[PDB]
């Protein structure tokens, strides 16, 4: 059965760090982000070329946060909107500071997500199994 | 156990109003938006500076809708794409009119979300409790 | 009870085709996209005017994927970010090729989603029923 874990984050908290801590705290071995309405005072993302990075200290509304949660690694992608309504996004890094964040995580106790090195990509990739 | 509530919205309906009505109708005290594929004929959002607003009467595809649902308040953020594929988004206001909208809401009967004034923000913020 | 189906997609796979195949394989008559963190080497979307289309062969990070899943039809909308962090999106078409894609689908065994022609729109639209 899918379980819900909800938590409000406050000013100054690091989004990615808080999610990783929540995952470890609840012994989550398989999960995803259900919702994350909120705002940031600092955005820090890795871009689509997998190398460039963007850090901006300005107000951003969090529109969506998607993530594959495993105990040892959280793969999170975010979409945010700036003061003009334009949307930006990419791979979530450390340093994304909350300005509230109404975080909701879905935990899948019956599953076990892990990550194993993939010679074809050069990165550790998702491996799905039953728990 | 997480429950699903699905509803197709039709031309002219107000997105936010329909969600609020659904929440009250089903006595939802804790929930989130599972999905909302569809399109709008009018977009109306509050921007990241928390004051500016954008209203546009043009076709927009709804890409994602995230929300913290409580009986007395729905905090919704939307991401939409215009005719050129560019994405815009922000805090959902009244006035977002459906052009279909395939709405799916997740209800958490075991939880109770409320909102209490936060002197540190000046707004009512999410408070999570067990139901 | 909501069920989770997770699958990692690899290089060259067609996103929409893989989702349709998963839906048919698991006899899903009602479902939605829970998460889809990943990246594409080719983007192909129908835009908000419901006619224009954009196909781009460049790296894109998948930020969010929303979809109404029925056995005979999957209505999917995607939001992706380019190498500069700018977000683009629209109605998912065939031809969106994976560069990984950590796909998670939620199946609703107690529901039955179908699509029936709507004279008011000219398209087949979502009809929700109990299973
Ligand atoms: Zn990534
Ligand atoms: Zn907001
Ligand atoms: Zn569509």
């Amino acid at each position: 059965m899918i379980h819900l874990i909800a938590l409000r984050l406050t000013r100054g908290m690091d989004l990615k760090q808080q999610i990783v801590q929540l995952v470890q705290q609840h012994r989550i071995h398989a999960g995803s982000i259900a919702s994350c309405v909120g705002c940031l005072s600092t955005l820090h993302i890795r871009l689509a070329d997998s190398v460039s990075t963007l850090q901006v200290s300005a107000p951003f509304e969090i529109l969506s946060l998607s993530g594959t949660l495993t105990y040892q690694h959280c793969h999170l992608h975010i979409a945010v909107a700036d003061a003009q309504g334009r949307v930006w996004g990419g791979h979530l890094l450390e340093g994304n500071l909350i300005n509230t964040a109404e975080l909701m995580i879905h935990h899948y106790p019956q599953h076990h997500f892990t990550r194993e090195f993939d010679p074809n990509t050069g990165y550790s990739e998702l491996v799905v199994s039953a728990a």
